């Protein structure tokens, strides 16, 4: 049920970014490290999420995801039961932001994201 898959890249507290693989469907964003025989590192979920852009100095094009209440945005298990996430650089609990490599792309992503919420 993918409506949107592509590396993204991501960032928490640090300045530093990830570039991951990231599939959009129903409710979800599934973030792995690759697109092939990827290692689920974890997945967001949208219903406790609003979208918000981001603008900035590195960008492409930035915007945020985030817990209105600063809760989490986590599903505790992977799409296949996994129990713990593959190790990433630090991502925040109730946030994630979110660069595209090309602004185009990133604001496709980011109207596509309203619509999955």
């Amino acid at each position: 049920g993918i409506v949107m898959a592509d590396w993204l890249k991501i960032r928490g507290t640090l300045k530093s970014w990830t570039k991951l693989w990231c599939v959009l469907k129903p409710g979800v964003l599934l973030i792995y490290k690759t697109q092939k025989n990827g290692q689920w590192v974890g997945t967001v979920l949208l219903n406790a999420c609003e979208i918000i852009e981001r603008p900035s100095k590195k960008d492409g094009f930035c915007f945020k995801l985030f817990h209105p209440l600063e809760q989490s945005i986590w599903a505790v298990k992977g799409p296949k039961g996994e129990a713990v996430g593959s190790i990433t650089q630090p991502l925040p609990s109730s946030y994630l932001i979110i660069r595209a490599t090309s602004e185009s792309d990133g604001r496709c992503w980011m109207d596509a994201l309203e619509l999955a919420l």
